[PDB]
């Protein structure tokens, strides 16, 4: 679910390339609020790789921003993508 | 390249669904003419089916059909696909 609403996100704004979604959460209450976006490459990139494979191959996350900007389109849905 | 050719028309004239390009072709030449095209499902889809597999597994071309008509995306991009 944290996926369906940081897309509805992107989308409403448009966007290209890679991004980021803050969001706030509370236990006690069991919600998460939006916070605050970043429309820039983190600094924490790297460490999100080791949690998540595609097509059971390595993830580069600066790769396929080049790959965005040669304009070529996607190869994966989002299911090809498995955490690790 | 047949493809190539193939995507260039049916995006031109915006396109949905399933549907086949006919060519003409003469050996000395070893060139391709475009002859006809026609934008429904033909008689001989199951024959096709059998030499193109995604993602290892088996192909339904209807099946897509009626995915096409939910409105849901893709999920393979035009690798995923081997002939055999």
């Amino acid at each position: 679910r944290i996926g369906e609403v940081a897309l509805q996100a992107a989308k409403a704004v448009g966007y290209v390339g890679a991004g980021t979604v803050e969001f706030i959460f509370d236990t006690s209450t069991g919600e998460f609020y939006f916070m605050e976006m970043n429309t820039r490459l983190q600094v924490e990139h790297p460490v999100t790789e080791e949690v998540c494979r595609i097509k059971g191959a390595p993830l580069d996350l600066v790769k396929l921003q080049i790959k965005t900007a040669m304009g070529k389109p996607l190869t994966f849905s989002q299911e090809d993508v498995t955490l690790v």
